């Protein structure tokens, strides 16, 4: 029979040289890391505006006004190193020491952005 945005002090903005920092993630959830201008908004999506250039490893998307495929996703217990060059307007990201590549086979993330008032490290 409801994401949280954490950044550094706006006075620590950089306008010259090369600057690098680490973001360690013990979880592989929704996290974005990058650099934002000292006008980025605390409630809007990180990178979705002109005020922030970021990267989300959950979907391997570089975050700008729009999302473009970039690099690879991380796992639980990784670290992403973000490097920025003011002198050449260069954005670069290394996942566990491995430089991430775009669909065009270039180690860059972002080119041709105005220095403006500077850039500050930021995560979401």
């Amino acid at each position: 029979y409801r994401f949280r945005i954490f950044r550094a002090e706006k006075t620590y903005a950089v306008k010259a040289g090369r600057w690098y920092f680490e973001f360690e993630a013990v979880t592989a959830g929704d996290m974005r890391v990058g650099w934002s201008r000292p006008g980025c908004q605390p409630d809007l999506e990180l990178g979705s505006d002109d005020r922030a250039f970021a990267f989300d490893g959950f979907k391997a998307q570089r975050w700008h006004q729009g999302n473009e495929h970039y690099g690879r996703s991380w796992q639980a217990g990784d670290v992403v190193g973000c490097m920025v060059d003011m002198n050449e307007h260069t954005m670069m990201f290394t996942l566990n020491g491995e430089i991430l590549l775009d669909d065009s086979g270039s180690e860059l993330a972002f080119k041709d952005f105005d220095v403006g008032d500077g850039f500050i490290p930021v995560c979401s």
